[PDB]
């Protein structure tokens, strides 16, 4: 039963309105799926927003 929580393996910053600046080795939920683009919720601050997939890894936790 995995889920669609993923790790920044980089460090980068928000450019848009439900943008996301996320660590090199942050964790956040993922809110829907897309191209590289995906949307999800930081929990390091409870917010959410885009995230280059190009640079993250999807797990379940």
């Amino acid at each position: 039963s995995e889920d669609i929580i993923v790790v920044a393996l980089y460090d980068y910053e928000a450019i848009h309105h439900e943008d996301l600046s996320f660590q090199k080795g942050d964790q956040m939920v993922v809110l829907e799926e897309s191209g590289e683009w995906w949307k999800a919720r930081s929990l390091a601050t409870r917010k959410e927003g885009y995230i280059p997939s190009n640079y993250v890894a999807r797990v379940d936790s």
